[PDB]
């Protein structure tokens, strides 16, 4: 039960985008700037006391984007809700000393120090991490260290599983997406299947969404492994097979993928939210 | 796990409606024509297996409404989900024999024979067939009798909790929504509040949600009847306070709630699905 709020009445014959998509037809929403109130989204998971977890990998000499990645995150990611940072590394000492606002915290977890690379962060979150992650969490999101935050990313994001709109191939024809094509491969799309080409760099969910995901690409790519065959994009193959047949209950626009240097600003992205480091 | 399917590619960069509102600031999609693949929505819930309770009073004169009712739903609600219809009478002969498809039952509850009959649907979905509607259906669906089906209503509405556009207020503003206004009345909506005016001929949800609203509305209504105060739309006006207050994941278009007689079949409702009986 929220409790009263004054926001402006939407209106039904008003669509608050007319230039993009909004709504999927399996009826997730689209997010993009114009399409969510905060203000509402905000009380309903506060209501919930919801803890979200942000899990990231940083190792060899990708350690050095977690102090670019880690402060902006304290100004842009889930502020004013409790978050716990996951951050993978082999370096645990090389991990830089930022400063947390209340309700936040981060823990360090070392690894072993690119395929292998790829399965063994599906393998960590699904298998090693599985009963810290459901004990502490209520929502987890995965994404790149190689990235920092510039704008607004909040619970507008949160659901049971999403996926981000890589931000690439948005426009383009599902002809033109690089789904891994070989049918001898787990990761196979045919070319007449697909709805969007999701970005490896930006998911989430639920924790028993993710870890199910998870779960299932990590055995896919094991299974891909003992053929001797390795996805063309290997864990972003997987996670693409697997949002095929396995819907999102939210997409995410790339507003929340976005690399400016590359792609520019374009009139249809109101808001940079997540970017690629340069 | 969804089967391959072939369908046209969604694209991001053209809208599937720009004349209306296809999704509220809280997220949840509006469902209107062209917003959704039925064959990708009709696979997810078969896939679950889901049953679908359908709840309908037909109390005196009411009862002449049936045979029209049940004979449309045939034709064109949940049509190959598993169905359980309710019809609560204080008639059960006069309840007419209509051929029902395969997986579709219906089981006739007998009642006792307007402000009371109000506060009687709500008690009687929340309180006295509460545990008969959790072992037999998975979602509820509560609507007015005096209606029929035209067109497909289908696994597009299902969610946790959905309410519909009244359709006499769908293009107006909150002051002039029909809520209560007497701040006497727990149904009380103050004339700065307000999303939309749900229409209270269509509404429902999971099991628990449908439960969780019906037992707080007649709690409400129960209320105002100990403070001598009779909300001006009766159930409706506390479907409305608290839908405002427990945001639904879903809101049907008025092309599931319409009287063509009274409103005539504008441009925009590219369907007329469930509508008034002249
Ligand atoms: O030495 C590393 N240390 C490391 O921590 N990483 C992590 O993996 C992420 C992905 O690598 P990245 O260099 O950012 O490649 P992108 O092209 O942006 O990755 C996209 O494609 C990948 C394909 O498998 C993934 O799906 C990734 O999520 C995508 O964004 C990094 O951001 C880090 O979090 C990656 C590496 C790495 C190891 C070998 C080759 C290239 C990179
Ligand atoms: O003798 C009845 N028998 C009966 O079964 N009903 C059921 O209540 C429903 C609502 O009554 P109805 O005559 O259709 O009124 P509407 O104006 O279309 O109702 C709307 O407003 C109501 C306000 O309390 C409800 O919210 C209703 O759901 C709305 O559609 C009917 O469709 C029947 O299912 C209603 C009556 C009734 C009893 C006294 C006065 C008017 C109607
Ligand atoms: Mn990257
Ligand atoms: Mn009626």
């Amino acid at each position: 039960s929220l409790p009263r709020m004054v926001y402006p009445q939407p209106k039904v014959l008003t669509p608050c985008r007319k230039d993009v998509l909004v709504v999927t037809p399996w009826l997730a929403p689209i997010v993009w700037e114009g399409t969510f109130n905060i203000d509402i989204l905000n009380e309903q998971f506060r209501l919930q006391n919801t803890t979200i977890g942000l899990t990231v990998f940083a190792i060899k000499k990708y350690v050095a984007f977690l102090k670019l990645f880690l402060e902006t995150a304290e100004k842009h990611f889930m502020v004013g809700h409790r978050v716990h940072y996951y951050v993978f590394t082999d370096q645990p000492a090389a991990v830089p000393r930022v400063t947390l606002g209340t309700g936040r915290q981060l823990s360090v977890l070392e690894v072993r120090a690119w395929q292998d690379v790829s399965m063994r962060r599906m393998e960590m979150i699904s298998d090693f991490c599985e009963r810290r992650f459901l004990s502490e969490v209520d929502y987890l999101v995965c994404v790149d260290v190689d990235m920092e935050f510039r704008d607004h990313v909040g619970v507008e994001i949160l659901t049971p599983l999403f996926g981000t709109l890589h931000p690439g191939f948005y426009g383009s024809s599902r002809e033109a997406f690089t789904y891994e094509r070989r049918p001898q491969s787990q990761a196979y799309i045919p070319k007449d299947e697909g709805d969007f080409y999701y970005g490896g760099a930006f998911f989430g969910g639920s924790v028993q969404e993710v870890q199910r995901l998870t779960r299932a690409c990590h055995q896919a790519m094991m299974v891909d492994q003992a053929n001797g065959i390795e996805a063309v994009w290997h864990d972003e193959s997987h996670l693409n097979k697997y949002l095929l047949r396995h819907k999102p209950t939210k997409v995410l626009s790339p507003e929340y993928l976005w690399d400016q240097q590359l792609l520019g600003w374009p009139a249809v992205l109101r808001k940079l939210r997540f970017t690629a480091v340069p």
